[PDB]
């Protein structure tokens, strides 16, 4: 039983050239890496190299327009690169962003791969830019392309294109990107946690509410567990992966999962406003380890405590290695919610009637 690992300096190059203390930092993926190091991890685990994904690769998810646009980003002056990041809701663009964008996408596809040829059993991708709020056609919140959906497709494409994909979103934000992209569909499931104070936090849409169920013949295939009103952490997502998460997934039977591994849910983080500790993320590693015969693939998202994400995910990766899971009221709030979920999915998923 083998663990793969990829990261690549590389992807440090995006940055941001008129704020450069933006939280969406190049250290978010060396601090992991450096953890990984320290915890003596890094030499347990298989290193899977980086590449570059394809234009072709791209396409799976995204328009030719998406692409192009970014692709040219590649050579503009600072006036065109300013301009055209402001095009976009919460995006900084350098001549560097593109080339990162692609290899964390082939990171991600390069990862699969491993998994489902059986190389390795399970694997971390430390990668940034993240990519969940990307869309089919649009650039948003810090993401260009869409990794997760991206490796997905992939997934399918060197198998085959009705291979059952489980997405976990545990990112504090939802994945807007995600969700629309599968949401006519059956063959990926998409499974998002999210803070969502009644559409107030980012994205700001309510297409993150739980009355979100998929559309046509992904009917039921879209599940968003949105937060409001407390300070969420352990006790409320072990409730959710118990009553809503573990039992709908095990129903669908996924042959790959694929986690949207934000850490800023995490205690500490500036930018999330709640309390998942490293042990709790652990938790939730090997509660999802029990699906798909353990073919979990953990794609960094967003995450914005150095300290606090180098620790959480390398607590992940402990576990994806076959490490012992360390030692853990509900707010009433978080009842509500997954209550509200309960009763929108009770419809499409029989384990929950
Ligand atoms: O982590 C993210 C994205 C985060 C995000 C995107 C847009 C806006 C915000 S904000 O409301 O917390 N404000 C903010 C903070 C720092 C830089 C830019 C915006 C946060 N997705 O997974
Ligand atoms: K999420
Ligand atoms: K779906
Ligand atoms: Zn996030």
């Amino acid at each position: 039983p083998i663990t793969g690992l990829v990261y690549d300096q590389r992807m440090m190059l995006h940055h941001n050239m008129w704020d450069s203390h933006h939280p969406e930092l190049p250290q978010r993926i060396s601090r992991i890496f450096s953890r990984h190091e320290e915890l003596r991890l890094l030499s347990r685990c298989h290193r899977i190299p980086a590449r570059l994904a394809t234009e072709e690769e791209l396409a799976l998810c995204h328009s030719s327009k998406h692409i192009s646009i970014i692709k040219s980003s590649e050579h503009m002056k600072p006036r065109d690169l300013n301009r055209l990041g402001d095009e976009y809701n919460s995006i900084f663009i350098s001549n560097e962003s593109y080339t990162c964008a692609l290899l964390a996408a082939g990171s991600c596809f390069n990862s699969a791969q491993a998994i489902l040829t059986g190389q390795v059993r399970n694997a971390v991708a430390i990668v940034r830019p993240p990519g969940h709020h990307a869309e089919k056609d649009t650039a948003c919140g810090f993401c260009f392309f869409n990794t997760a959906a991206l490796t997905a497709r992939y997934a399918q494409s060197i198998t085959r294109e009705s291979l059952r994909v489980l997405i976990v979103d545990w990112d504090v934000h939802h994945g807007n990107g995600t969700q629309h992209i599968f949401e006519e569909d059956d063959s990926v499931l998409y499974i998002s946690l999210h803070r969502y104070e009644d559409g107030a936090f980012f994205p700001n849409s309510e297409d993150a509410n739980y009355d979100k169920v998929g559309l046509g013949k992904g009917r039921g295939y879209n599940v968003n567990i949105p937060w409001n009103g407390g300070k969420m952490g352990d006790p409320e997502y072990m409730a959710a992966f118990h009553h809503l998460v573990m039992p709908i997934a095990r129903e669908f039977a996924p042959e790959l999962v694929l986690v949207s591994a934000g850490f800023d849910a995490a205690r500490g983080d500036p930018l999330g406003g709640f309390q998942v500790t490293p042990e709790g993320y652990a938790h939730l590693t090997h509660q999802l380890m029990s699906l798909a015969a353990g073919r979990v693939l953990i794609i960094l998202e967003g995450g914005y405590n150095l300290t606090s994400i180098s620790e959480s995910m390398s607590m992940c990766t402990s576990m994806l290695l076959g490490d012992s899971p360390p030692s853990l009221p509900l707010k009433t709030s978080a009842t509500v919610s997954i209550n509200n979920v309960l009763r929108a999915h009770a419809p499409f998923w029989s384990s929950l009637r």
